[PDB]
């Protein structure tokens, strides 16, 4: 019973989260999620501010009201060559990666390790985060509040 959330430097408060290393994570989900972290969705204002600081990431996400992939250096097989907070407009399927944003994080590039889910709950969950540089921090838990999420 074990959840794996690979989590990225902050920019400007706003990071990405991915469940187990796949796109897995629904709209509610990504709600919670969040909130585990205090942290909300971002809106788009606060991800291209992000962005504009350094932030870019090869995968979908939600941010508050879309799905996007920041990027900032073009690349073919990364939202088809754009630059820009890129939107996703047509989809048939409903599950991908989060951005989160925490408004008490260093207002440019955070690179540090993160260490802590603190607002997680009890729960039967070993969560475990996972950062770019390997280091892991886990704890019993859980952070989803819908039933169609477990
Ligand atoms: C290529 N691929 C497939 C699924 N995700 C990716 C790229 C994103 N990576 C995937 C692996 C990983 C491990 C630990 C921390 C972070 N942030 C990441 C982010």
């Amino acid at each position: 019973n074990q959840i794996d959330l690979n989590v990225t430097c902050r920019y400007a408060g706003v990071f990405h989260v991915e469940k187990n290393g796949r796109y897995s994570i629904s709209r509610t989900e990504a709600a919670d999620l969040c909130q585990a972290f205090n942290s909300t969705l971002p809106t788009m204002d606060q991800m291209k501010l992000a962005l504009s600081k350094g932030f870019e990431t090869c995968r979908y996400g939600f941010i508050e009201g879309n799905v996007v992939i920041p990027r900032i250096h073009p690349n073919a097989i990364c939202a088809a060559n754009h630059t820009g907070v890129y939107i996703l407009v047509t989809s048939n399927t409903s599950h991908y990666d989060t951005y989160c944003f925490n408004a008490s994080a260093p207002p440019e590039e955070d690179c540090t390790s993160v260490t802590d889910l603190p607002n997680s709950f009890d729960g039967p969950v070993t969560i475990t985060i996972v950062n770019r540089d390997g280091t892991r921090y886990s704890k019993k838990g859980e952070y989803r509040t819908h039933q169609e999420d477990i």
